[PDB]
């Protein structure tokens, strides 16, 4: 009748080991960052549209629109030094899915962070959906030119409070992440249009799944295919106030969800606990770790 033998992490955990779970997609979202020291930019804890007043923003978002940006981009810059953080350091979550990676498992990661650690830890372009984009590259804005740079070169305009040009025809140089008035990249329908075809296994990690069309990647995967949620918050159940492929984690009739209450590190290591790889996640975030901090 179901994939899962039980529906817990041992579950999860003998699935994953069994013959049939090949190809695992992960959903990705802020909470695989905050205990990174990245701040949730969206819970109200961190107060991001707050102390904008001296920008004279027609609208707080404003901010993060790419019209207005295009004609007043100093106080996003301004913002980007404010919040800049101090070390790009990933988290035991990161380096479990280049633990997948490793071992073949991993088709695909989606992300909803810009703070690149996915690529730190060390997931390739290839492996990564960067739905929101990211600030790992940056593009020279005229349609024409789209010059390249890379963080290294942004990090010295921004914390000298130059406003970033281009080297080549002096337009605005911007962070490859999506603001508003863009349109999410096409490789994220793309992508997603094929590797659902193939997902055994859908792993969801730090992401409440309020923010669409990413939360409607869940019901892209075949009915058969088991989601293992690990996050703060139980997520992804259909919405009362709504009126279908969401998260049944409770009912009679679950069969396939799972959910882990708690950090998304500590879940990460639970499961690679079960899987036999917690001395190979631990050696592995101890050197990469070692090394980031000998910079
Ligand atoms: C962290 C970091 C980092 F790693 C590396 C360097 C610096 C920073 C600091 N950092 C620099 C960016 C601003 C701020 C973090 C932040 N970015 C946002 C944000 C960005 C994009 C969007 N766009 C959408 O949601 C969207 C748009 C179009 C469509 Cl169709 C659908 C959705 C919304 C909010 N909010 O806060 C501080
Ligand atoms: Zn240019």
């Amino acid at each position: 009748e179901r994939l899962l033998d039980e529906l817990t992490l041992e579950g999860v955990a003998r699935y994953m080991q069994s013959e049939r779970c090949r190809r695992v997609i992960c959903l990705v979202g802020a909470g695989i960052s905050t205990s990174a020291g990245i701040p949730d930019f969206r819970s109200p804890s961190t107060g991001l549209y707050d102390n904008l007043e001296k920008y004279h923003l027609p609208y707080p978002e404003a901010i993060f629109e790419i019209s207005y940006f295009k004609k007043h981009p100093e106080p996003f810059f301004a913002l980007a030094k404010e919040l800049y953080p101090g070390q790009f350091k990933p988290t035991i979550c990161h380096y479990f899915m280049r633990l997948l990676k490793d071992k073949g498992l991993l088709l695909r990661c989606y992300t909803q962070n810009i703070d690149t650690l996915e690529r730190i830890a060390g997931l390739e372009q290839e492996d990564l959906v960067e739905a929101h984009g990211t600030f790992y590259t940056s593009h020279c804005v005229s349609a024409s030119c789209r010059h390249e740079y890379p963080l290294s070169w942004m990090k010295e305009k921004i914390f000298s409070e130059v406003t970033p040009k281009c080297e080549d025809c002096q337009s605005l140089v911007k962070p490859d992440i999506v603001f508003f008035g863009e349109s999410l990249p096409a490789r994220f329908f793309s992508c997603m249009q094929s590797d659902f075809l193939k997902v055994d296994l859908l792993l969801v990690m730090g992401t409440s799944l309020q923010v669409q069309p990413f939360a409607s990647l869940i019901s892209k995967a075949p009915l058969s295919t088991p989601r293992l949620l690990i996050n703060k918050e139980k997520a992804g159940q259909s919405d009362p106030f709504l009126g279908g492929g969401g998260m049944d984690f409770d009912s009679k009739k679950a069969y396939r969800d799972v959910a882990w209450l708690g950090e998304c590190d500590q879940g990460c290591l639970a499961l690679a606990e079960l899987l036999g790889w917690k001395k190979e996640l631990e050696d592995l975030v101890r050197r990469e770790h070692a090394s980031i901090d000998a910079q």
